């Protein structure tokens, strides 16, 4: 259960979400435009960069704290939910833990001022097999020259801070995969080019784009550097996604919780056969089932949030994300069902919840990849996926 | 299994669907516009009014014949699938079976000319409890005067032939629920007004609208009349809907079958970890599960199509529609999953398949109402839904 | 997560369960005999009456403490699991909280000496509708005279302490449902008769019996009495059952956890096609699914255990029991599947796990009745089940 | 739908099942003894060896015919269901199609006289990977000498006709896997030894045993011989199991149909809260769901039954068996649930239905193996399961 302090934080997040964000969710989905007005208020209320240390102007809060807040934001608007995830977990967490003092201040100043960082890993031919990426960074003096292409970049065209993963070469000699920090300004940098938008089924208020690097010049001071090498550093950087996974799970949970509350209210108001739909036992049991799965999902995510060291344990986070994301797909569809034909109408928000929830078994590591991860832990086995793995 | 003649019919439907309709499905979803040119080609290829008797210029085909055709159309475009349903089953079937010679000719001439009839039953405050409808038909001489409002009317603003269900009153005295034929054109009729469009999650190429009746005047020769009471006639009219349900189940099935085929093809061409996704056993079993459920759904629908007398048996139809629609929701979602992030992009058709499939556990009697229907048969009892049902 | 002290308690429970109980589970299922020697060891290790206050010789532990212990016992033997539930939660909790000093001492002395109390509520014609019970308690001076019949009484013929629920009448006038304490020994009491044994699919090591009352005479000092009415007291008594439900959910979970562990171990040692079954991705994902659901169930149960005041919150308890029991039915069946044909042989414990797990969606309030309970909370309304409930 | 002739056959099977077999099912499960009395009447009513050609005294009926009959038998008693499968499909089908005139008459005379043949393939270390079997047959003159061990032999100790699969060696040179016919008599043959009984969760009325061969001498005339070789013959012999799979599916379906009918009757008779349980919508929808899955299962099996040439198409049969067996596990458990605590009692038959149904996702090819088979057809791919398959 939550501490008094956590309850206060939850209430503050709920108040902003309900009083400001909830009434914007339809228009944000309709226009597919980044809600700058909401982001400013998310910032002003202290909900961006929450886990940044107080030494750089952060609140020094926990993963659990952010998950509590994320769920409240997502209940109002899926876009605001994901904005809250990206401005608190993931790239910013990786920079916070492995970044130089300089890199941390840069990233913190941007996030605390309202930037939602973009992480740039995935490519058209490199998804679940991320290490197959072709984006490369070639050494040139005290700089690295980046060439390549990413896609489905959440925040493409609106994010300023970018964390880019690239295969690193020193004078033609492959060093491994490294991460590079760059800042998209109204002016530069030269060679960081936003590409075409990938219009999506849901969470449409955040642009997802291709992203290209044409001789993008990055100083070595903006490469995340590791003493024991890049190959070990890249795995260390990946551990940041364990936190982002729990946050993403909390967005799916928030969407589902919203749909559930709306469906339950509708069952009590809507009448057929002379009585509220709530009086029909078949629907009552559907409500019960949604409630049970939602509670389990919340427990899985909050439990995962406090596991591990700096980041959630990889297997607890994987278990919770599988569960939350599948829960959200079932709950949003069944809540839509409570509305009947009105649920199929775009003038009601139920079909949007289904569209919004659907990405969470996919993005950031698919439910399938997560199942393999969980199995590798239970079976205490490496589970190589290549033809010659065994 | 299918007859030789049915295989030919299936292949001719597939031919039109794949050569003409498939390349239009994305744009139809984008524009949300009724695909008039496609409808002309559906008509010209002989796939509208197929069960109409040959005497009025129909092909005299069976329910099974139509569901075979519908699944092929729906594999190409969900909108063309539903158009094929409404122009072959439901309202047109009710008229074909219970209509007078004059009513059948009127309806046949319109459908064979390319009209997709609209059926007008549901109201904002009367959906599952269709018997609580407030749309009213008051006898006035040899006419009935209609007042009321329907909604989610498929074809609102593009359909010409309408079949409107209303509570019938004679001198204030309720007679039962009756069905009234009218034809919308640019001239009239007076008092038939197309209301607002209800924009939808999917199958966006047919407009769904509110529909208002303001002293709409219908002659008694355009009412479907039964020699012994509307109270048994309404039940008879709703049997024509057993046929519509199998057709709608076939649309859901076609959508899912398309998604399945696309998903399977993607697994074989897409590589990660140095090999096609098809080589992963977890995905192989997902593929097997989809195939098993698709096959079952297809059997359920065809079995229902040949059941009953004039129309499919109400309970076999309900069972098949439950099964097919739930199958489609699972298969379209799982096929989308095979595509990864690309599956979430609207530049691919997988997210549309999910949106399209989702209406079929809802329209024409929800999966919940169908479960109650099937239970009433198995338990062999009336299952009243009112508070005083058992008193 | 668990406290250091709770980890020690868990490990001590595991120690007893694995070193002593695990090797007896097969034989307990074969004989269907109450495992007296095992019960003595459960007692001597301090795992009976754990929530009893220290003043009467208990350990004063929490609900969470008990569910941690119960899951360990159930992993070894379902019978020892249920024995641990009944000797820590439910009847003994009702008495501990609402009993007089005299009643608590009587009950505490019996439990700490190794007695597993029986709770006596359900009747052949009154299960889910517990409020329709026909077992009757008629006031006669300072006594109540009990007449009636219970069944599926866990511990029938071996339990000494009984807590019997009966409809209370004073001069023919119904007062509500009340709870009455009695102790069965070889001497008496007169009119308490153990009826026939109901042989069961699983958890066969505790006898389940009919129980008859024939003018069973109970002094009013052995009735659980409430300062303001049985009509609120019965509701209070049934709150003690919220605790029993979490315990029973923990038994279901322990059974499933055991089956899971055995299944996983088998996959790693069993080879077909030249390699361990563990290397097949289809089975790897089955393993992942089981783990995810087990983890959720464990969280649900522990969350419920710390909810509420004296006893777990009725709705968190209902939710957790729904989840845990359904999880166990799926996990035990799927773990059995990992064994192939060996899993169907009674010389392996997998088929027993399925049989054992299956009671937990039924006993103490079925999964259906629990769904209604949870719905009543979410919808915040009474959900009467009678024909006239809404009139 | 069924033809008039098929309906008549169905009625005749139902009449025997209901008037004779149904009242025996509890005792057969309780004693775990082979019901000789029922078998005699199954024989006398013409329900054994139904697909044997009329030239050898059979009825020349179809796979669909047998599936219709099997379901009716299984509705009365799971044991009688499996007896009907084994005396009509499987080993007897393989002998009927690939056997010599001599082998066919032998097998037909035995089955028509009431023998339930035993097929002997599986071994402790050879299950899904059946070709890994170690039972061997070594050439010796005009005979073969068999040594090895099988298990889970359905009919061990009561079956007379045995069809044994063994790895064949000619003077030490491996020839492939072949099938051998032998007949267990009260006297011989020497070296055919019934082993220990494997007591089972359900379908307890048929003994499942280990089986051993100690220098079991079989004349070459009782080996099933193929002109194009054993390696191609063994695959041909396997095709017989496609028919047995559909029959086994019909047993699972029959068990489930029985449980469903009993559950529905109980909902109408049992009252709580002043009314029949049948009036509760939650249960009504459970009934509806069972009905839908049962109908689909029946269609899948009957459709599979008429597919293929001599035997059902391997993929249609695999699809139908997966479906029927999983359907039966869900339906029997939910029907048990309708009975409440009484359902858990062994004095009612509901817990037996669950135990009986459970074997059918396992025996004769597990649901997992069948999923791989179905996938291999959809993907048009061989799906090798060995480490070096790719
Ligand atoms: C809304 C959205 C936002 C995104 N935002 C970002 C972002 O900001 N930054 C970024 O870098 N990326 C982003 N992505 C990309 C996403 O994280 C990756 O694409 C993800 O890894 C999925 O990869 P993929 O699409 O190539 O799937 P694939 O790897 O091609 O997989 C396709 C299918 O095959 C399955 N599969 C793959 N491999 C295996 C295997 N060995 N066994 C079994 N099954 C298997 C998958 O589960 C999936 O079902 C985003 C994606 C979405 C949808
Ligand atoms: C895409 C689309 C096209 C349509 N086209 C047409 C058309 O052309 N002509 C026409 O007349 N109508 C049409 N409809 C309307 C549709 O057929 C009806 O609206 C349908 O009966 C559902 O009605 P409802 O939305 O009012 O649901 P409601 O009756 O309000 O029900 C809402 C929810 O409560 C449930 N429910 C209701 N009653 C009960 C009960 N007694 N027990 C348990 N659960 C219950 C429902 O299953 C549903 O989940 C269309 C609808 C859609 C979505
Ligand atoms: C192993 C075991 C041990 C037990 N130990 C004890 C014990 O020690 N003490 C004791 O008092 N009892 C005990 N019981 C009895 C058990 O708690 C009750 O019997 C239970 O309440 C179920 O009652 P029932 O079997 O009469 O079900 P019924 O009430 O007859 O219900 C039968 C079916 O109808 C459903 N149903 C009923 N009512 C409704 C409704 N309004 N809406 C929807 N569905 C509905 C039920 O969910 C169930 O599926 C035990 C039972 C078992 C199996
Ligand atoms: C009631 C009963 C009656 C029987 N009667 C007979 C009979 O009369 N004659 C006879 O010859 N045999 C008989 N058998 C044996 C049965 O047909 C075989 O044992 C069956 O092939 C299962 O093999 P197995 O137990 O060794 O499972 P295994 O092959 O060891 O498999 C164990 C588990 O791993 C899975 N598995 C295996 N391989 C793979 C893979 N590549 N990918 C994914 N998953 C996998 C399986 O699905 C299963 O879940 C009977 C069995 C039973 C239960």
């Amino acid at each position: 259960e939550l501490t008094p302090e956590q309850r206060t934080l939850q209430t503050q997040a709920r108040e902003l979400a309900q009083s400001v964000f909830a009434s914007t969710a339809v228009q944000t989905d309709l226009t597919e435009q980044y809600p700058w007005d909401n982001v400013a208020q998310l910032r002003d209320a202290g909900f961006m960069g929450m886990m940044l240390p107080t030494s750089v102007g952060g609140r020094g809060l926990s993963t659990l704290d952010t998950v509590i807040v994320i769920e409240e934001m997502a209940k109002a608007c899926a876009t605001m939910g994901r904005i809250t995830v990206d401005s608190n977990l993931g790239a910013i967490g990786a920079i916070t833990k492995y970044g130089s003092e300089e890199q941390i201040k840069l990233a913190a100043d941007l996030v605390l001022a309202g930037d939602k960082p973009a992480i740039c890993i995935s490519e058209p031919n490199a998804g679940s097999a991320a290490s197959e990426m072709t984006t490369r960074a070639d050494k040139n003096g005290d700089h690295y020259i980046l060439n390549g292409e990413k896609y489905w970049i959440t925040g493409g065209g609106v994010s300023k801070l970018h964390l880019i993963f690239a295969r690193v070469f020193d004078d033609g000699v492959e060093q491994g995969i490294g991460a590079f920090i760059t800042v998209l300004d109204d002016h530069g940098p030269e060679g960081l080019k936003v590409g075409r938008r990938l219009y999506a089924m849901g969470v449409r208020g955040i642009p997802e784009t291709h992203l290209e690097f044409h001789d993008l010049k990055i100083h070595k001071s903006m490469m995340i550097t590791f003493p024991d090498g890049l190959k070990r550093g890249f795995a260390a950087l990946m551990s940041a996604y364990n936190a982002q996974r729990v946050g993403a799970g909390a967005v799916a949970l928030g969407i589902a919780q919203c749909a559930f509350e709306e469906g339950v209210a509708y069952l009590k108001r809507r009448e057929q056969f002379g009585r509220p739909l709530a009086e029909f036992q078949g629907l009552q049991w559907m409500v019960a089932d949604m409630s049970v799965q939602l509670e389990a999902a919340r427990l899985m995510l909050r439990s995962a949030a406090v596991s591990g060291e700096t980041f959630p344990d990889i297997n607890k986070a994987a278990q919770a994300k599988i569960f939350a994301a599948e829960t959200a797909n079932k709950v949003t569809n069944d809540a839509l069902q409570f509305f009947g034909s009105s649920g199929y109408g775009r003038h009601n928000p139920m079909e949007r919840h289904v569209r919004d929830a659907r990405m969470f078994t996919i993005a950031g590591g698919t439910a399938q990849i997560l199942r393999t991860q969980v199995a590798s832990k239970i079976l205490d086995m490496k589970l190589p996926q290549t033809r010659d793995g065994y």
